[PDB]
């Protein structure tokens, strides 16, 4: 074993020493292609957040 374990199919598990780094990737992903992680996320929390 020398890789991030899927665990019951493709499923998140950020705890591992592998994913300690793949977390680094994931957050990198969340600060690379992140405009609509602000804009469609808000677009969503406006549309859904009616009142």
């Amino acid at each position: 074993m020398e890789q991030a374990p899927e665990d019951q199919g493709p499923q998140r598990e950020p705890y591992n020493d592998w994913t300690l780094e793949l977390l680094e990737e994931l957050k990198n992903e969340a600060v690379r292609h992140f405009p609509r992680i602000w804009l469609h996320s808000l677009g969503q929390h406006i549309y859904e957040t009616y009142g």
